[PDB]
């Protein structure tokens, strides 16, 4: 996160960090046994940690449940980033608590202008920060992404942030959540580095996923 605040301790209680050996990719707790993150995230092993500040610190409240299932979007494109989603079935339930709570799904598509958090251990500019990082940030209207990217954004993208640049997401808060007015509408996704003008950061648009996120719920 460029151009953010460090979050409060445990102010941001869905937000996961994905782990095999170090943190890599942001996701959020949706289900009391299931995270969602990015595909182009993904690895064939990975430990949730939950409860999660200082990801350097042991201090307590963490949970560390290692990934049992982890299933990307069938449609997944490693080249547009299409359908850039991933679930991570846990191998024990998070047990949900003040400081680890799921996060609900869309109710339904954010308007342009709906404010909201976006938040990650990613890059700021060994490169990333002991503490989690938020950034307050604008879904921005669909005309102002597909300028930004000609031609890249497709039905399944929304830009949030600004185009004057300065306050971004970057790699490693990747996967993890945008959320607006108490639904996650975001995971975070792709763009052209990070914070730069005219190249707000482009996420995956939850709003689209959540009959997809069910049925893989329902049947796993
Ligand atoms: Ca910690
Ligand atoms: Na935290």
């Amino acid at each position: 996160i460029v151009g953010g605040y460090t979050c409060g301790a445990n102010t941001v209680p869905y937000q996961v960090s994905l782990n095999s050996g170090y943190h890599f990719c942001g996701g959020s707790l949706i289900n009391s046994q299931w995270v969602v993150s990015a595909a182009h995230c993904y690895k064939s092993g990975i430990q949730v940690r939950l409860g999660e500040d200082n990801i350097n610190v042991v201090e307590g409240n963490e949970q560390f449940i290692s990934a049992s299932k982890s299933i990307v979007h069938p449609s997944y494109n490693s080249n547009t980033l299409n359908n850039d989603i991933m679930l991570i079935k846990l191998k024990s339930a998070a047990s949900l608590n003040s400081r680890v709570a799921s996060i609900s799904l869309p109710t339904s598509c954010a308007s342009a202008g709906t404010q909201c958090l976006i938040s990650g251990w990613g890059n700021t500019k060994t490169s990333y920060p002991d503490v989690l990082k938020c950034l307050k940030a604008p879904i921005l209207s669909d005309s102002s992404c597909k300028s930004a990217y000609p031609g890249q954004i497709t039905s399944n993208m929304f830009c949030a942030g600004y185009l004057e640049g300065g306050k971004d997401s970057c790699q490693g808060d990747s996967g993890g959540p945008v959320v607006c007015s108490g639904k996650l509408q975001g995971i975070v996704s792709w763009g052209s580095g990070c914070a730069q003008k005219n190249k707000p950061g482009v996420y995956t648009k939850v709003c689209n996923y959540v009959s997809w996120i069910k049925q893989t719920i329902a049947s796993n």
